[PDB]
Parts: C-alpha cells; sequence; structure tokens
C-alpha cells in the first residue's frame, strides 16, 4: 500500500513536539491505511459555476476513527487525505474543483477556487479523486477544545452539471471519504470524560424507533403512523420548540392536566335541569402558569365552532372534565361531563371563532346534558389532557386540524414552502365520539389527528441549546428507508419538518419503514428525494 | 512532477540575455508547476467544422500568476502550456483541434488548423488535453508595453458537435487552464506604478453590490429589483452611454435639477382662479445645456398624453416644480404644483404625442389646480429631477415606459434580438400618486419603472474609452448566480444588456441573487444560459 505524506510533513512532527512524543503514529495500523466514509453532498444542475458545494475545516472529526481517538487525546497535528466518489452517470457532464484554502481567507461566493492549487473531478469519473489537506497551522498543535486556525477544503462547481435528457434526474450524489495522512498524530493523552467542540449535533434525538414504534404528537398522545404534507404553510406554537432554548406559547411538554381556578360559569334556560354548562374566562388571567399567561397549561389551541341545540358538533376538541368551586375546592358531584373547549369572541352572546390569541376569550361548553347547572362567578375547570374528537355520525370528516383553524400568538414563525420542498405534519389514529371502536380496519376510514413535531424531539430539544448546531439557510437531513424506497426528511432552525413531495396532499404510511440515518446539514435549494414505492 | 519545456528552449534564454539574468526562474516555485484557470469558451452544435472557437495570443496575462508578476517586470520571454478540460458528456460527439499558429499568418475563417501540428480534443474526454505554445518571436524579448509578434493558439471545430437526443442541451463548456513552461522568464524589473496593455477591460464596473444592494436606473433614482426582457427591441438615448466616449442626447449623469429660462406660459379660461398652468417651448432653444441643445438637462424623454378636465392622467411623468419670471429671477409664490412634462405637437391647440425629437415641442401642464395663472412670454421652469408616476386610481397600469412611447433623437442605435437572445430593461419600484404608501407587500402589485442600463455603469463608462476593449460582433458576459440557479448577462458595443430568455415577458427578481463573475468576450451566436429556479 501507499499512504501519501504532506508537503509540510517534516516541520509538522518537529513543531508538534511541544506535546511530547507523538501518539497513534504507526503506519501499519489499518485505521490509518484505509479510506472511510465522511460525508455526502449533492450537486444539482441548478448550481452556478463557482458556487461552493462542500466545505469542511481541518479536524480529526472528518474521519470516523480519528474522531473516536480524539476523545482520549488533548491535541492533534497533521494532515488528512480526502477522496471523492461521484455516483454520477456516463450521460452527465460538468466538472468540480477541490482546493485547500489556507487560513486567513474567506470562504464565500467571491472565492475563485479555480486559481488555487486544485484537483478536477468529473461528473462521470469511475476512480475516486484524491486531494491532501496539509496542516497549515499557525499554532504548533491544535488542542482539542480550541484548535485555532485551520485550512479549509472547498469543493466548487467548475462547469455546471448538464443532463441532455431533461426531467427526472437532476442531482448527483458525491461521497467524501477520508484517511489520515502519514504525518497526522495525537499528543497529550487526556481522560475520556469529555471535551472537543463543546456542543451537540442534532442527530441522535431522532432515531429509528421514534417512527415505527414509540413516539407521540403534540396535540394528542397518539402513536405516529403517517406524515402528511401541506402546501401553502401552517403555524403551530403550542408545544413547538425551535432550535434555541425558547418557545412562543404555553403548555410545557407533558400530557398531565388542565386546571383553572378563576372564571365565570353559566347555563341557558329558566329550568336548571338537563342543560349545557358554559364556562368562560378571558385571555391573560392565568396566573398559575409560569411560562405564558395566555392560557392554562394544556389548553387546546383550536377555534371554537358555534353550535346549539342537541346536535353533536363536527370536528373540535372534547375532553372529560368537571367544574369546581373555589375557596379550598371540592367539586360538585352532579356535574361531570364531556366538554368542548376552545377560543371565542363575544361570549356568552353571539359566539364567533377567533384566529389570533390577543382579543380572544377561552370558552368551555358541554356537549351532553347535565342535571345541574351552576352560575357562580368564582369557578374553574379540571379537564384531562388527552382528548378525543367529536363527530355527528361515523364516516371520516377530514384530518384535524386544518391549517386555517389553528390559533397563533403574535410573533410566531410560519412554515413556508421553499423550492419544491413542502412542510409535513405528523398523523396519529385517534378515538372519536361517533365510533368508539375505531380500530384501523374496515367500517370506513379511521380518524387522523395531526400534530407539528414529535414529542421525543420536543423533550430532547428543550434542555439543550443549538444556536450553532445548524447553520441558518439549511436544514439537517435524515434518510428514511422503507421496504421499497427511501426518502429525505429535513429539520430547519424553526422546528419544522420538510419533505420534497411538491404539490401533493397524500398521506405517507410508516408501515414498511425500517431504519433512519443521519446525513448532516444540507441547503434549502436542494430538493429532498422522493423515490418512494410507487 | 514533470514540467514540459519548449522546442526552442535553448535559444530562448540565450537570446533574452539582452535583458540580463532571467527572473522568477525557479522550477520548484508552485506558481510554475500547477495549472490554473484562464478562460471558458462554449462549443455549440451550430458551429461549423473549421470554425474558430477559441483564440489567444501569447502573453503572460494568459496565466493568473504571470499576469500578477508582469506588473513588476518590463519584459518576458518563453512559452506557455495550455490545458483543455471539456465539461462534456458521454453522449456527445465531435472533436476539436488546437494548434499554435506562427507569427505572420492570419487568424480567420480560411485558416486550416487541421493541417498545422495539432492536438485533438474529444467532446467526451475525461483527462485534459495539453498543448505547448512556444515563444516563436522575432524580437529578442517582449517588453511589456509593446510585445511584438507573438504566436497564437487557435481552437477550431474538427468534427461538429452532435447530440443524439434533440433539444434541451446543445452547448458544451470547455475550460482552458494555463501553466508557464520551463523556459518562461521575466527580465528588467520595473516600478509597479503602471504599464502593460494600456487599456482597461470592461469587467470591474459591474460588480456584486450593483444588483443586490446599491444601484439606480437612468430614469428615476430607484433601487434595482428586477430585469425584465422585451422582445422586438427598444431605443434609449438619454443617459445611455455607448462603449466609446460619446452619447446621443442631453442629461449628464446626475439627478440634480431641471431649470429653463425662456419660454411661453398660458392658462385656459377667462377666470384666473383654479386653472391648470401650461408652459411650452420649442426644441432647440436650450442654450445653457453644453451637451445638447434639444432639451434642458434632466428633461424626461416621454411622449405627452392628451388629457383635459379634472381627470388624473394614466401613466406619464410628473414632478414637483414652479414657474419663475426672468430678469434676475424670483419665482411667484402662488404657483408651486405637480407638473407633467413631455413632448407634444400643435401646442396650445390640438395636442398630439410625438415620437421623434425633431419637429417636436416641449410642454409642461399642471395636473392640479392652482389659484394664480400667469401668461407672460419670458418665463421658465424649475422642476426637481426625481419623478413619480401619475395614476387615476390604485391597481397597477403596466411597467412604464412601453417600448413605443420612448422618444428618440435622429441617429440612434436600436436594440435588436440576435439569435435566441433578447434585450433586458432594469426595473425599480417607484412611488405613485394614486397610492403614496406603495411598499412592496399586499394591496395590489406595486408600480415598476424601467430604465435602460445601471447608473454605476454610466459613471464608470463616461470617463474611459473602450474602443478596443470589446471586439464588435460579440458581447462581454457576466455570470449571475442565484440561490437556485444561474444566468449569463451580456453587454454589447452599444451599451445594451442581453439575456437568453427568448420570447418571454416575465420579470426576473434579484431577491435571491448572491454574486456575479466576469467571463470575457463571447460571440452573439452563442445563447446565454437560462438555468433558472423553475
Amino acid at each position: 500500500t501507499s499512504v501519501v505524506t504532506a508537503e509540510n510533513s517534516s516541520a509538522s512532527i518537529a513543531t508538534a513536539g511541544i506535546g511530547g512524543p507523538p501518539q497513534q503514529v504507526d503506519q501499519q495500523e489499518t485505521w490509518r491505511t484505509n479510506f472511510y466514509y465522511n460525508d455526502v453532498f449533492t450537486w444539482s444542475v441548478a448550481d452556478a459555476p463557482g458556487s461552493i458545494l462542500y466545505t469542511v475545516q481541518h479536524s480529526p472529526q472528518n474521519n470516523p476513527f480519528t474522531a473516536v481517538l480524539s476523545q482520549m487525546y488533548a491535541g492533534w497535528a497533521g494532515g488528512m487525505q480526502f477522496r471523492f466518489i461521484v455516483a454520477g452517470s456516463g450521460v452527465f457532464g460538468g466538472r468540480l474543483v477541490a482546493a485547500v484554502i489556507p487560513p486567513g481567507i474567506e470562504i464565500g461566493p467571491g472565492l475563485e477556487v479555480r486559481q488555487f492549487p486544485h484537483v478536477v473531478i468529473d461528473a462521470r469519473s469511475l476512480e475516486p479523486v484524491t486531494i491532501t489537506m496539509p496542516d497549515l497551522r499557525p499554532n504548533m498543535y491544535h488542542p482539542t477544545g480550541d484548535p485555532g486556525l485551520v485550512p479549509t477544503l472547498v469543493l466548487s462547481v467548475y462547469n455546471n452539471l448538464i443532463n441532455p435528457f431533461g426531467g427526472s434526474t437532476s442531482a448527483i450524489q458525491v461521497t467524501v471519504e477520508t484517511r489520515p495522512s502519514e504525518d497526522f498524530e495525537f499528543v497529550m493523552i487526556r481522560a475520556p470524560s469529555s471535551k472537543t467542540v463543546d456542543s451537540i449535533s442534532p442527530a441522535g434525538l431522532l432515531t429509528t424507533p421514534v417512527l415505527t414504534g414509540v413516539g407521540n404528537d403534540n396535540r394528542w398522545n397518539g402513536q405516529i403512523v403517517g406524515l402528511q404534507p401541506v402546501p401553502g404553510g401552517f403555524s403551530t406554537c403550542n408545544r413547538h420548540w425551535n432550535l434555541n432554548g425558547s418557545t412562543y406559547g404555553w403548555s410545557s411538554p407533558r400530557f398531565a392536566d388542565i386546571d383553572h381556578r378563576r372564571g365565570s360559569a353559566s347555563y341557558p334556560g329558566n329550568n336548571a335541569t338537563n342543560v349545557l354548562q358554559f364556562w368562560y374566562a378571558n385571555a391573560g388571567s392565568a396566573i398559575d402558569n409560569p411560562i405564558s399567561q395566555v392560557a392554562p397549561d394544556g389548553f387546546p389551541d383550536m377555534s371554537f365552532v358555534p353550535f346549539n341545540g342537541p346536535g353533536i358538533p363536527a370536528a373540535g376538541w372534547v375532553g372529560f372534565g368537571a367544574i369546581w368551586n373555589s375557596n379550598s375546592g371540592a367539586p360538585n358531584v352532579t356535574t361531570v361531563q364531556a366538554y368542548e373547549l376552545g377560543f371565542a369572541t363575544g361570549a356568552p352572546g353571539n359566539l364567533q371563532p377567533t384566529t389570533n390569541t390577543s382579543g380572544s376569550q377561552t370558552v368551555a361548553k358541554s356537549i351532553y346534558a347535565v342535571v345541574t347547572g351552576t352560575a357562580q362567578n368564582p369557578a374553574g375547570l379540571f379537564v384531562m389532557a388527552s382528548g378525543v374528537i367529536s363527530t355527528p355520525s361515523a364516516n371520516a370528516i377530514t384530518y384535524t386540524p386544518q391549517p386555517d383553524r389553528i390559533v397563533t400568538t403574535p410573533g410566531t414563525p410560519a412554515a413556508a414552502p421553499v423550492g419544491k420542498n413542502t412542510p409535513i405534519m405528523f398523523a396519529s389514529v385517534v378515538r372519536r365520539t361517533g365510533d368508539v371502536n375505531a380500530t384501523a380496519g374496515s367500517a370506513n376510514g379511521t380518524q387522523y389527528g395531526t400534530g407539528s413535531q414529535p414529542l421525543p424531539v420536543t423533550i430532547g430539544l428543550s434542555l439543550n441549546n443549538y444556536s450553532s448546531a445548524l447553520m441558518p439557510g439549511q436544514f439537517f437531513v435524515w434518510q428514511l428507508t422503507f421496504a421499497s424506497g427511501f426518502m429525505e426528511i429535513g429539520l430547519s432552525v424553526d422546528g419544522y419538518f420538510y419533505a420534497g413531495t411538491g404539490a401533493s396532499t397524500t398521506l405517507i404510511d410508516l408501515t414498511e419503514l425500517i431504519d433512519v440515518r443521519p446525513v448532516g446539514p444540507r441547503p434549502s435549494k436542494s430538493t429532498l428525494v422522493f423515490n418512494l414505492g410507487g
């Protein structure tokens, strides 16, 4: 075998002797002789000449085996060899340029990689193309924890990609591989406790059994069976956490309980027998909720539908609950019922649905008859957190909610389709009131309820800060593999999830889904693949 | 590594010793061992066999690093190595021939490159094809400033390019790369003050922040947000500067002021209360303007629309201004109003719009009521240079101007679509009179006003002479790179800008535009690319 050493090799082990004798310097060790996978990027026909497709800074992490060895060593020095395995086709054309940009030069649109010392990679190349990144460093070694100035490896489009067919295929995958060079070394062994870049990548929170096993939504605690796209956009802010340590809304991530103490109660009719109890409060009276004052913790963020009489309302959010008096509260025995909660205006007269939370008032009307009706001014509610959907007859209404019924607070980031990508929404089979036995079989299509993001993701995002873990303008992409196809699923800086379905409103079933796999950050201009089983 | 020396190598350093010892002659210097980018040309399927695609004369400039080193050296001698990296495809066919034509032979259509000593370059070649241009010179060295007779490198079509598909892709990009040969040298070090070809290429005047940042039009001082093509052609001559140091029109490039002293004034009606003041002068009475006598400096070159009564006219050019008496002028206090200016015939009776400036008369009619109306024969105007567009109601009329309303002087060069290319026109969002709050958001589409060329280009072209900087029959091409595509934009010998959209009238938005890049001269038969985001 032949392992290529760097140009600055003899002065690299010489000046890194301030760390003592070099460690893991044995050239017959396999982890130093073989190339191993590092990354995959995508080269589309929409890429301009001169545009940068791949960028990596010099670091052991670029190799899977020097990233393992760097957690026991407090320092490194030496180069790294990169290989480029274009998937390609013999009908595609266009070249790439790869050059090692020295420290002190910007990496941006104005950079002319073609006038650096470079290597050229064809779109139809069989053998992989190799370049060596030396360790052109001003520090004498890079301590793992603050490495210093490093060279950068930049792939740029030389000639733009052409496909002389037309549609269908428009992007080529290029696989980066990585081997240490002959003068790479480690110094100053440390305890494996912890160190290195002191941040967490957003990769391990979304694993395999989150979609084909356990895993729940943000609205009901239902098992995820589908992703359904929406074209045009939607907004959710209840249990939706963005990539920083913040949210815009109430409802801490737990389906426990809804409890409110102060608010008015009423019932219609002159007779206090077999009526519908109606409870109301304004927005901003929730003193007990430490996150947001606009609602009690666990209140559903849907718009109230105006219904009257004995008719069961279509769609909506009902939950089992009771009303309790204040002053060391013991609830009334003769009122426990299913209640539909929501947001209205003009209570208790002409009730209209509301879109914005400001200027709205929370309402709670019973759907079934109750033999007693109270009207005391201090009163509250106690409603379980998990809910069901009220329906007039069986059949199947629609997936609930629609994108227009979902209430938003002021200052909320909205999902927008960028390119051919479109946002998705996670579906779950939920029980209903028109048919309790809604097993997923025959007797009409079962009801689907859709939340924004998976809860495991909400729990694992709430604690950690990811302000630099994903570079804005891109999304982190996972690779779902079914039994007869595969798909790419993205995750932006706002917590939204993307798939490149385009203008389609068809539910995608995770029945035959097997495994997922991290890839990394990838820009929003690249279309996520849709090679499904169909 | 191996660097190939020339055939006339031993007699090249020998006869260039009249300059003394050779400089930058060190073969281990990287700038002499690596190939670097020089140019890109395009090989279309419309190219005949024998037709010349690429031509370069022998010069250090052909290399990015000997062009840097030539500004400190007053002389050079030796060869240069060229490489040809065809982007290609495995489905394309056809060959090229590259030969070094000696001095004293013409470079034209009758030249048979295939019977010179040549190299053959396939359309589907993976490895680059190398040729060496020796320094076959009659002078003993080439002083930078007057080099003398040089050999020329000519690429010609051997077999014409075939695509056995049909449409879509019809052109291949070929990338020229360049390395100095072993006997290249510099002599007689000079001060870096300045020298070399003593002219400026038209490349640095159109840079990145001219389109996604600062940058204004020739009609209003509005920020450029779009390019819109027109099929059929248009003519503009007001602040439109061609590639020489000349123009055909008035209005020096500055939005300062419009001031005219002599000309007649009138108002209709027997009552001198709440009338529309109307001022007129003939074409050719502007003594104060040193460029052209046909107009005052800053007068808008649009055709007057005939309107009467209290109706606000559709389209047009209005500006805020007042009338002033002569003989050490102090203006009248009781007449300051918005005025619509323009060109008419048959004033003050039957007013008709005019196309040609000869035989026309400049008119200036108020659109709003004014409590005093003068009729003195010596009177003038003072109108601000920046203008707005008068509109009856809100909505959106059209982009203004249309190609037919624009007045031309006699002797004006007209834009014509050549091939599939078509001319473009730079758009800007301008304020209107029907809606002052024309922020680019909701409440109908905002009004777009279109000028001919960017002002930075007018300022940077006015001073310098470019009579040989662009070879006629071609255009200089820049490479715009968006977030999801790219485009080629040309610039001819007449100041017009071209894009290869074809027969389309759709506005192209520079919202996602990032960077531009110079390429060079490219002929008019080559279609500029349109790989946009759609």
